[PDB]
């Protein structure tokens, strides 16, 4: 399922993601619209064997395990294609989970190239809160 930016931004706010370890919520609305086009089904392989998974772009190599990234870990300790569901639960709870560890968000590498030091905010006015 795709999200329209504010469907997206309420969803995110009603898991606590709002200021969460200091990002505001644009932020994790914005690193979503970059990293997967609000798209749950998001997948993208990397060169090193492990794959990216839905609307946060979760990577196989750390985060999640999906059975065929040898040698990756499982930090979030959850199965990737949970990370692909229509509810957005496991993906909010894993990235929150990154991000306290932490590198901060400066991990989404989309977030850092167009997020990061711009506007955010923009990607939550207009919408119902
Ligand atoms: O997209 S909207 O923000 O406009 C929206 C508002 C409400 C809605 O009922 C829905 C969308 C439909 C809907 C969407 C989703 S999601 O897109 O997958 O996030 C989930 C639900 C839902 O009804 C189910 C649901 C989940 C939660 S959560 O556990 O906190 O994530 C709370 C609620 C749910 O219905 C209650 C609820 C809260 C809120 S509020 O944003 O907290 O005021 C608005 C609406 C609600 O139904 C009223
Ligand atoms: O990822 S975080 O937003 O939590 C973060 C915040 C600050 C940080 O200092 C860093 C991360 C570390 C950091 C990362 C990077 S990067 O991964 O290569 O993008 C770069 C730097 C850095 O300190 C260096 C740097 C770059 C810029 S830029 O001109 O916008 O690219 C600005 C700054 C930097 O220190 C100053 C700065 C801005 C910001 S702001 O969010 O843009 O207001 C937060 C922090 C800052 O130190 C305070």
């Amino acid at each position: 399922k795709v999200f329209g930016r504010c469907e997206l931004a309420a969803a995110m706010k009603r898991h606590g993601l709002d200021n969460y370890r200091g990002y505001s919520l644009g932020n994790w609305v914005c690193a979503a619209k970059f990293e997967s086009n609000f798209n749950t089904q998001a997948t993208n392989r990397n060169t090193d064997g492990s794959t990216d998974y839905g609307i946060l772009q979760i990577n196989s190599r750390w985060w999640c395990n999906d059975g065929r990234t040898p040698g990756s870990r499982n930090l979030c300790n959850i199965p990737c294609s949970a990370l692909l569901s229509s509810d957005i639960t496991a993906s909010v709870n894993c990235a929150k989970k990154i991000v306290s560890d932490g590198n901060g968000m400066n991990a989404w590498v989309a977030w850092r190239n167009r997020c990061k030091g711009t506007d955010v905010q923009a990607w939550i006015r207009g919408c119902r809160l």
